[PDB]
């Protein structure tokens, strides 16, 4: 008897199922659909197992709800845009545009390797004409909106003016809490206060914000921008002379040494006073550089004692410094020698003293209300989004400088076709591409996480050259109901295309405000890596500087202890000397990836599947070793055997029985049938992929035993084809080639299993 052999039928299955088009989607999905996506990837080569992870996990889901019956989208593309070609061009002297298209058919080839199926036709490539005229074409639809402007002197798209919706939105998304947690508090949204300080002898009372409102009674003087309209009017006589020279000097500055630390704090004393709104007291008011215009209301209250800047700056000049918040088990020293800048208890703050901190701030807020003093103001710690990049390979900026928006029917604004790879701001040294008349063309290209803000939304309607998307072909699909991937370095990429999708919806063109339903995180794959020789003394581990180099970890000894606890072991090598190994994330750098052509070509597709679906839970960091490949093989050459073993039998036997008429064993196998059936199903549809495997691996061992006591029967031929069906998202090609032994058609055409709840009972 022979035994299984995954090379020749992993080919031939490949091209039967894409020449069947068995995962082509439909343009519109008709009564349910299922739209699983991964993230798409850099075209930087061939792919090792850590991509593929990701990828396969994306088939298993696609597969799965293909057979349930579901209308799937599953689409590939690529992240062409971006520095990695441009390196290269440097690097081997290649134009950007070939090294990427050679680096796309390789991992095109090691997709289709894997028994990875796509819908190819709604293929996308960012670097094409094709699809960044319509990056074009929606950030002039922001420019219309008031959502994307210039500033000193790049551009940014306000994203903050989502902050609210992108943290409210949140609540009803169902999604790991530890990524919700991340996108809160990047966008840190934070209770301040606007408080009005009445200036002595004068009509204007100037506003400041601070989210330390609890610090007001602490408050010793005011310092205003340089560039504030009120510096020069409120500068006294005897003062508007030193005032106005250091004005000037402030703006041949920039707000980056300005704001620069170390530098000596200068400044001036206006001549003029305000009221502390809390305390009633007399306080001085001053312009410094230090205080830039563009954040809050471009003057700010100096609490010395709070506020380690302004405690330099008084210490300085010689300005009172108050304390009005202390450390709740001990009093400050005495005099104070720096700011003290934690929570707190409030002290000298009349009606508010014992009044823990953060409360505080409430109290007093509500209290300005109250005396109509200030009012409570909300703020995001998020910041605009810089778009603006001074490269070639991306998107261009379909703007003029007569600053005009380039008409719509222009577009797209094409890339200078080069002459020169060193030729590569570089779209400043292309006079033919700049030089046009007005409606000098803008030299900037967009961050290429514009391109992958919306990328989802094109595979809905990859070939429409009059729209980014119709709308009704995106509301069909959408939302993502799966979208998978690494998150722990995503949050801009998740918050960035919430963005735009929240945007897109108020221009009417997407019915839904959050394109990823739900997100199937991946945890990364690993792989045991030499890090070089360690020296061992008792407990203490030397390590050389190469060796400690490459483990980038600044201990240059480290405890038997402390290696057991990174997942690190001692190994002993030929050399004579012990080396310290450890599983490291799988990377080209790491020099420790598992190449995918290679490997299947030694090995198999199913082999590898089967090694990375088993090794733990998706969400879970696992570690890939030849011996979960061999645990691999183990398992299909297993399952090739027992059909193997009864295929003569098989074949003269049908499959129809009465589960009633079932006694004994046989009875009993389809109990166990079904109840395998609906672990699977329930395994698949919650996401837990490895524990699938299990059961199905379990139900395998219940197959041999069955057949230890009984023939082949109904019954076992029954569990025989459920058995493959449920296979077929795990390890395709084995099942695909047993499939045929006994039926027809293609396990595509099947469908999935109908579970019998009565077999589950007793
Ligand atoms: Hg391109």
């Amino acid at each position: 008897m022979e035994k299984y052999n995954p090379h020749a039928i992993e080919a031939k299955w490949q091209r039967f199922w894409e020449e069947k088009g068995f995962m082509k989607a439909k343009d519109l999905p008709g009564g349910g659909k299922q739209y699983v996506l991964v993230m798409f990837p850099y075209p930087s080569g061939d792919l090792h197992m850590g991509h593929l992870k990701n990828y396969t996990m994306g088939d298993v889901l696609a597969r799965f709800r293909r057979m349930q019956g579901y209308e799937v989208l599953h689409p590939m593309g690529w992240d062409a845009f971006g520095l990695p070609a441009e390196n290269a061009a440097l690097k081997f002297g290649v134009h950007p545009k070939d090294w990427t298209y050679a680096n796309i058919r390789q991992a095109k080839e090691s997709l289709r390797l894997m028994g990875i199926l796509y819908d190819w036709d709604r293929e996308v490539t960012t670097c094409e004409p094709e699809y960044y005229r319509w990056n074009q074409w929606i950030f002039l639809k922001m420019w219309e909106k008031g959502l994307a402007y210039r500033a000193k002197e790049q551009w940014y798209l306000r994203i903050t003016a989502y902050a609210e919706r992108l943290l409210k939105d949140l609540e009803g998304l169902n999604w790991p809490e530890k990524v919700k947690a991340m996108q809160r508090a990047w966008i840190g949204r934070s209770e301040g206060a606007e408080i009005l300080f009445p200036v002595e002898g004068k009509e204007v009372r100037i506003p400041v914000f601070t989210t330390r409102p609890d610090t007001l009674f602490g408050a010793t003087f005011l310092v205003l921008a340089p560039e504030h309209p009120l510096t020069l009017e409120l500068a006294a006589p005897e003062k508007r002379e030193e005032v106005l020279a250091y004005v000037e000097a402030a703006k041949r500055k920039t707000e980056i040494e300005r704001q620069a630390e170390g530098r000596e704090k200068t400044g001036v004393f206006l001549g003029a006073y305000a009221l502390n709104p809390a305390t009633g007291e007399r306080i001085p008011i001053w312009t410094a550089d230090y205080v830039l215009f563009g954040y809050g209301t471009g003057a700010i209250m100096a609490v010395p004692a709070h506020d380690q800047r302004d405690y330099e700056f008084a210490r300085k000049f010689g300005l009172p410094i108050k304390k009005v918040i202390e450390r709740p088990g001990e009093p400050l020293p005495e005099p104070l020698e720096r700011a003290y800048e934690e929570p707190g208890i409030m002290v000298n703050s009349g009606p508010f003293d014992g009044t823990e901190s953060e409360e505080g701030k409430r109290k007093v807020i509500a209290w300005l209300e109250e005396k109509g003093l200030g009012k409570g103001r909300v703020t995001y710690r998020l910041r605009d989004w810089l778009i603006s990049r001074q490269r070639y390979w991306g998107t261009p900026i379909p703007m003029v400088h007569c600053v005009v928006p380039v008409p719509e029917e222009e577009l797209p604004v094409l890339l200078p076709d080069l002459k020169d790879v060193e030729d590569i701001s570089p779209l400043e040294a292309h006079p033919e591409f700049y030089e046009t008349t007005c409606p000098k063309r803008d030299t900037d290209t967009m961050d290429t996480f514009f391109d992958s803000s919306w990328y989802y939304l094109r595979y809905t309607d990859p070939h429409n050259d009059r729209l980014p998307f119709d709308p009704e072909k995106a509301n069909a699909w959408m939302p993502v109901d799966q979208y998978i991937g690494g998150v722990e370095h995503a949050v801009l990429h998740l918050l960035y295309s919430r963005f735009f999708t929240k945007f897109l919806h108020d221009l009417g063109m997407v019915k839904v405000e959050e394109p990823f339903q739900g997100l199937f995180t991946q945890g990364m794959v690993l792989a045991w890596t030499d890090f070089g020789p360690v020296e061992v003394e008792g407990s203490v581990v030397r390590l050389p500087e190469p060796t400690r180099i490459r483990l980038e970890i600044p201990e240059s000894a480290l405890s038997l202890e402390d290696v057991r606890k990174m997942g690190a072991e001692l190994r002993p090598h030929e050399d004579g000397t012990l080396h310290l190994w450890k599983p490291a994330v799988m990377s080209k750098s790491k020099g420790n990836g598992v190449m995918v052509g290679p490997f299947v070509k030694e090995q198999g597709a199913d082999i590898a599947r089967i090694t990375i679906l088993f090794a733990a839970p998706p969400e879970n960091e696992m570690v890939w070793t030849e011996e979960g490949v061999q645990g691999a093989w183990r398992f299909l050459n297993r399952i090739y055997r027992r059909v193997a073993e009864d295929r003569e039998a098989l074949l003269e036997t049908s499959g129809v029985f009465q589960a009633e008429a079932l006694e004994g064993k046989d009875r009993e196998l389809y109990g166990k049938l079904h109840e395998t059936l609906k672990k699977v199903t329930e395994d698949l549809e919650a996401l837990r992929f490895n524990t699938a495997i299990a059961a199905l691996m379990e139900f395998l061992n219940a197959l041999y035993e069955y057949r230890k006591d009984r023939p082949v029967t109904p019954v076992y031929r029954t569990a025989i084809r459920y058995y493959l069906q449920m296979l077929f998202p795990f390890a395709p090609h084995l099942a695909e080639e047993l499939w045929h032994w006994f039926w027809p058609d293609s396990l595509f055409e099947a469908g999935w299993p109908e579970l019998d709840e009565k077999a589950l009972e007793k």
